[PDB]
RNA sequence: GAAGAUAGCCCAAGAAAGAGGGCAAUAACCAGAUAUAGCCUG
């Protein structure tokens, strides 16, 4: 990359931008380039290249002779361009890099020729002997110097298509090469319209000397900008370049038309945008079928563009002439291959240039007035043809059709729309709405740019945004999960009533009969009304912890259980649309005195659990009380904010690698002298270890100053320690946290400097154990004392949430960032902890960026808090959550009624052998059955009781019962056979860590994954896949609605800005209420209003027909009614809400992608299981991201890169399904729909896991057949399929 | 107004086409350890 060394930016100074180049890290008045020193460091990177260029790059018998020959010609004494033009003491390098600039000047400016070397400031007879020197003569005797082979065509052919450097994969340039190759090994060709001295010899001194990007590359970064910004008037719109070349003005003035159309489409008129779009169309037939198409004959022909869009669709007409396919031979199809897109290229080209002398010559009405215009769409079409083409994969007869293209283009062009409305609304949003901040202010306005902001906007200022916006949309996320935890188990939801958090208090009456509760009031919905406070205190870690707290004093009154639950469920949709930008916030309805005590009785207990885990860890079976509780103190005594972009401790110290590397002697020379319990006893210990090692690496390791001050001394490798000592030297206060992430800084998960940072973090904590914590180096086992006996005296040394708790009890927003958290799966919180993280880091860095490069920053986004509240708060909440929610209560009877209820809860994942009695007695007898031998099942008994199983539990507060049940197989006792057979078998070398042989290393995995069946823990991973694909179905949900608000408020501060017809409440609401208040640029309230949770809506109420005004607090769906009758009054339109939609989306599918969005939000694929995974990644992906391509194309990577993630790969089929288009209420009609599915046959396939072994290396399965197959029901269930067929291994 | 994905946009260039650069700006990628043999290898 030609600037990897630097970074760029966009700045903005007074209405002018400039994108500059700047070295990171580094200090103010060092960072960014000046003119001179931006130009001399392209023009450095450039001449870098120089000395190694070579025409050809870089087993087979034939493909290591084409190898051969490359390299024969690459060595010295070959074709070296270096050695050939630096000769006679370098006396001509000056001329021939001259002749390179008149070469290709001579293209620019169409002169015919080569220059001759008289006019690069050289004698006659010189100028004989360099052209000799880049003569087809001297290529051809410097091309064949080395090789003794006879070579033919084919392999000239194979080695071009191969090997020919990138930059001279030009047709001409290739075919210049070719006729020299044949010339050069006697073969008779011809190609008489190439010239091989100008089409090939002088373009590779062009490319040699680079002198396009010389006289290029650095400008094209000056004039780099936004995608918005400010013009004269201090209004928002798309950026045009300033041009300053004869091109770059054409250019400019087509973005200037294509501006004007986006002014002159945002009208409320839907003839005028018609028939703006039919004129758009026209160039489309015109660009794809030519001046004769039957469409274009009568200009005033209204013809429906979708009805001619789906005629072309079924149009047999072929764009190119495919080759015929191949006699697989991947060098012969890549030649193939590129013979079409040379195809392509040519008919793209000859479209192009007959729709531009069309437009010029037969509009009359047809197209645009604006000639600028229908020549900035022909310029895009042309363009949306070529990135077809160049992307080509596969060539494929669908992909030639000319109806394919033209329905590409036509949807490729409504996209350009579609974002450069979003753009714009993405800019007004966040720069020309502050007056929607709430305030005492009786009149507003709204669409005016905020001061900081009316001199443009920086790159720096969008790196903000975006941190922040993907802190709201993870947060979104969570908030849905929460929302389903909490109402997991307290409500039976119907289809009418899908939303928990839209459900209604207990006192709720019908509107229209007020003797009947209301359909949505809560109590119709209620699962067990007696024994809802102990069900919801499961989320709270069991009603168990909870007998002391006096929850009457806050459910005095009639206020009950219920109303606890409403409590909860206000908390959590408190946060729904919340946004983090506009405070409308700090006054939560719900009982805060309750939530308040709540957290202060959750804090009361973090010591006590913090210590158990300690002694559930087994830690004070092999290290003294005393020793522990010094770390325990040192470890706890504060809250710990953890770093982004640190490596996590199970990185740096592998678990595997673990057992081995504590009992290195050059580490730490661990080893534990220990009859019957001993291999038990040896486990126990490693995994004491790597657990105390993990909250030793967090709590106490990291933030070390020693630690710090080590690392940077003990810091490729050279390179490594360079960068350390520039990081240091650019700031000498940075944390090691901060030098880890400055040394870290494909859409595709890749399938089979960092490890540096894993070495110097591994010696470094090795040091600091055997500094500070010496005592770990002596184990020694002995009993466990009894739980209560461990460190009981710990919360007396330390008092963490002192400070917390008062900031919670004053805050409802530290409040729902508590109850959200709270009501999370354990590896959610910890991932909602991670993405706080890497906003904090991110916001970090952004500041640091625009401070060493001088660029003025408004801090509208803190580095320090996050919606009014300090960021080290919100991290030690959700901390307390991450680690509270994976507290499992001891008692079942916080889970389940009794024993009974209990077992056949466990019956649904374990299949004990129910003889149809009672099941505690079931489980009972197959536990205390013989397994194998002398093997008893045991596993799932505890003395009187069945055993308290923690993924049990935590499959039933956070999983969903019948899809595990409808994915996965109950254990079983075959299962538990194995189980004990593969224990048995690898007893004696199972801490070994790093194993001898290699079905050693097999069978330790067969072992792995059966404890992982018996222990339920596969089912763990089943259920955080499902939340993984959920989570991220809903992350898209939040995309689309930020950019559906950002398209309205895009087009519609368009409208206000434009001279078409408004009305006058369009532009100015006057509420004249008791609440009353002016409102300017009333569209844009409004539109922002019905996505921001807490700012009313003025609308004409359905009942009163008269204005009023709302609380803003409810629902999306309800304020897009009352956005309805706000807009009712407009007579331009009979529906303003969906005004301009038909760029964002297909118009008639809007009720259908609103039924989506309900379903995955919902979570009534968990209820109802009509459709699979599969089937709604397929209906995103083929509707709705309609409004923006860049979402759409990456849905099946994204769906890809989950999977992989998980070391499952597949390979998708995209075939085709079915959808509705409208919702039945019946006009709903079926039609195709884009099917994403997985290959019939291998389609499924595990990652292989690289196991180092004492001899080599073995490659082991990451996932095994029983693990692919829940996989794939996870993916297609209700749909059935051949999983044998499917599985590869 | 189906889809056959594995980008998209900005800047530059450009009709005998051009075809370089940039993007934490834009999604993805990378990274992140919550709990006891589950995320190896690089």
């Amino acid at each position: 990359k030609l600037t990897v060394n630097a970074k760029t930016a966009v700045v903005s100074e007074n209405r002018s931008q400039e994108g500059i180049l700047y070295n990171d890290p580094s200090r103010y008045g060092k960072s960014r380039k000046n003119d001179e020193d931006r130009d001399r460091y392209i023009e450095s990177r450039l001449k870098s290249s120089g000395k190694l260029y070579r025409i050809f790059n870089e087993t087979d018998e034939l493909q290591w002779f084409l190898s051969e020959i490359v390299k024969k010609i690459n060595r010295r004494n070959g074709l070296v361009l270096s050695d050939m033009l630096s000769v006679d003491d370098r006396a001509f390098e000056k001329a021939f890099e001259k002749y390179a600039e008149l070469s290709y000047t001579n293209r620019r400016n169409k002169v015919s020729g080569s220059p001759a070397f008289e006019t690069c400031g050289v004698d006659a007879a010189t100028a004989e002997r360099l052209k000799g020197i880049i003569s087809e003569t001297n290529f051809i005797n410097r091309i064949k110097n080395n090789i003794d082979n006879k070579v033919s065509e084919d392999i000239i052919d194979r080695i071009i298509a191969k090997y020919l450097k990138k930059s001279l994969c030009r047709e001409r340039v290739k075919r210049g090469l070719k006729k020299l190759l044949m010339n050069a090994f006697d073969l008779p060709y011809s190609d008489p319209d190439i010239d091989v001295q100008r089409d090939f010899i002088d373009y590779v001194l062009e490319d040699f000397y680079h002198v396009r990007a010389k006289s290029q590359v650095s400008r094209s970064i000056k004039n780099m900008n936004m995608p918005v910004q400010p013009e004269g008037d201090g209004k928002f719109a798309i950026t045009v370049s300033k041009g300053g070349t004869e091109s770059g003005n054409k250019r400019s003035a087509e973005k200037e038309a294509f501006k004007k159309f986006l002014s002159d489409y945002a009208s409320l008129d839907e003839r005028v945008r018609d028939d703006m779009l039919r004129r758009m169309r026209r160039l489309v037939v015109l660009y794809f079928y030519g001046s004769d198409d039957s469409k274009l004959s009568d200009v005033n022909e209204k013809f429906d563009v979708w009805e001619d869009a789906a005629a072309r669709r079924v149009d047999n007409r072929e764009f190119i002439k495919l080759p015929l396919e191949n006699k697989t031979d991947k060098d012969a199809e890549r030649i193939r291959k590129n013979t079409v897109k040379e195809l392509y290229r040519n008919q793209n080209i000859g479209c192009y240039r007959q729709a531009v002398k069309a437009v010029e010559e037969d509009n009359n009405g047809r197209y645009f007035d604006d000639k600028m215009l229908n020549m900035f769409f022909i310029h895009r079409i042309e363009y949306g043809v070529e990135k077809i083409y160049a992307n080509l994969k596969q060539v494929t007869e669908f992909k030639a059709r000319t109806g394919y293209l033209s329905e590409k283009i036509w949807k490729d062009l409504i996209n350009y729309i579609s974002i450069k409305y979003i753009a714009m609304g993405k800019a007004v949003y966040n720069y020309a709405m502050d007056e929607l901040n709430a305030s005492d202010k009786k009149e507003i306005e709204l669409g005016k740019i905020s001061e900081e902001y009316l001199s443009g906007i920086s790159s720096f200022d969008y790196e903000l945004i975006k941190a922040e916006e993907m802190l709201q949309r993870e947060t979104a996320v969570y908030v849905a999960f929460a929302a389903r935890h909490l109402s997991s188990q307290t409500v039976e939801l119907d289809s009418e009533n899908s939303d928990f958090l839209l459900l209604k208090p207990k006192g709720t009456m019908d509107k229209n009969d007020k003797n009947k509760l209301a359909s949505n009031n809560i109590l119709n919905f209620l699962k067990d009304k007696e024994t809802l406070r102990d069900t919801i205190l499961q989320y709270f870690g069991g009603h168990s912890l909870w007998t002391d707290f006096p929850f009457d004093k806050y459910l005095a009154g009639g206020k009950d259980d219920v109303d606890f639950l409403t409590d909860l469920k206000d908390v959590i949709y408190s946060m729904r649309n919340d946004s983090f930008h506009y405070a409308t916030h700090n006054n939560g309805k719900w009982n805060k005195e309750l939530i308040s005590a709540m957290f202060e009785h959750e804090t009361e207990r973090m010591t006590v659990v913090m210590k158990d885990k300690f002694y559930s860890n087994n830690l004070p079976m092999f290290y003294k009380n005393d020793d522990l509780k010094k770390l325990l103190i040192d470890l706890y005594k504060d809250n710990v904010e953890r770093a982004s972009q640190v490596p996590s401790f199970n990185k740096v110290f592998v678990r595997k690698n673990f057992p081995a590397l504590v009992r290195d002697k050059d580490n730490l020379g661990i080893e534990l002298d220990l009859d019957a319990d001993k291999g038990e006893n040896e486990l126990k210990f490693y995994n004491a270890l790597y657990y105390m090692f993990k909250e030793i690496y967090y709590n106490a390791f990291l933030n070390d100053k020693n630690v710090r001050e080590r690392f940077i001394t003990k810091a490729a490798e050279n390179d490594f320690g360079q960068r350390i000592k520039n990081i240091v030297q650019v700031n000498p206060d940075y944390t090691l946290a901060q030098i880890c992430q400055l040394i870290m800084t494909c859409m595709q998960k890749k399938s089979a400097y960092k490890m540096l940072l894993l070495v110097n973090l591994r010696k470094a904590f090795l040091e600091f154990i055997k500094e500070n914590y010496a005592f770990v180096l002596k184990p020694y086992k002995h009993d466990l004392c009894d739980k209560a006996d461990f460190v009981p005296d710990f919360a007396k040394y330390v008092k963490p949430y002192a400070g917390l708790i008062s900031r919670v009890a004053g805050s409802s927003e530290l409040q729902k960032w508590y109850i959200v958290s709270r009501f999370l799966s354990p590896a959610q919180a910890n991932h909602m902890l991670g993405f706080l993280h890497s906003y904090k880091q991110y916001v970090w860095d952004i500041y640091r960026r625009a401070s060493e490069t001088g660029t003025e920053i408004n801090h509208s986004i803190a580095e320090d808090k996050i919606a009014g509240v300090d960021i080290t708060d919100v991290d030690a909440v959700i901390d307390l959550s991450v680690k509270l929610c994976g507290t499992i209560s001891s008692e079942i009877s916080d889970y389940f009624k009794d024993d009974e209820v209990y077992a056949e809860y466990i019956s649904s994942y374990l299949d004990f052998e129910y003889d149809g009695g009672n099941y505690k007695d079931s489980l009972n007898r197959f536990c205390n059955s013989d397994a194998v031998n002398d093997q008893k099942v045991a596993l799932y008994y505890d003395g009187e009781h069945p055993k308290l199983n923690r993924n049990i539990i935590l499959s039933k507060l956070y999983g969903e019962r019948r899809f595990l049940e409808k994915i996965t197989d109950r254990v079983s006792r075959s299962d538990i056979v194995e189980y004990y057979k593969l224990k048995k078998e690898t007893s004696q070398y199972q801490t070994k860590g790093i194993f001898d042989s290699e079905d050693e290393q097999k069978n330790i995995k067969k072992f792995q994954e059966m404890k992982n069946i018996v222990e339920f823990r596969d089912l763990m991973d089943y259920s955080e896949i499902a939340d993984e694909l959920q989570g991220q179905l809903i992350n898209w949900i939040y995309l689309r609605e930020r950019d559906l608000m950002n398209f309205q408020l895009g087009y519609h501060y368009a409208c206000l800005n434009n001279d078409s017809n408004k009305q006058a409440t369009y532009v100015t609401l006057d509420y004249q209420g008791k609440k009353n208040r002016k409102i300017n640029g009333a569209i844009l309230y409004q539109i922002c209003a019905m996505y921001i949770n807490g700012l009313p809506l003025y609308y004409v109420d359905k009942d009163s027909s008269e204005w009023t005004v709302s609380d803003g607090k409810e629902s999306t769906g309800a304020k897009i009614g009352e956005f309805y009758r706000y807009a009712k009054s407009f007579e331009n339109t009979s529906d303003c809400y969906a005004s301009g939609l038909e760029i964002f989306e297909n118009i008639s599918e809007h009720d259908n992608i609103t039924e989506l969005r309900n379903y995955i939000e919902h979570f009534r694929y968990y209820s109802s299981f009509d459709r699979s995974f599969l089937g709604i990644y397929s209906e995103v992906f083929d509707r709705f991201f309609t409004y923006d391509l860049k979402y759409r194309k990456n849905v099946p990577t994204i769906l890809y890169n989950i999977l992989l993630q998980h070391f499952v790969n597949v390979r998708f089929e995209f075939v085709s399904g079915k959808k509705m288009i409208g919702i039945d209420k019946k006009i709903a009609k079926e039609k195709e729909c884009a099917r994403i599915t997985i290959r019939e046959k291998n389609g499924v396939y595990s990652e292989q896991f690289t196991y180092k072994l004492k001899n080599g290396t073995v490659y082991v399965d990451a996932r095994d057949k029983r693990y692919l197959q829940s996989i794939i029901r996870l993916l297609f269930y209700p749909e059935k399929v051949n999983m044998d067929e499917m599985i590869e291994v």
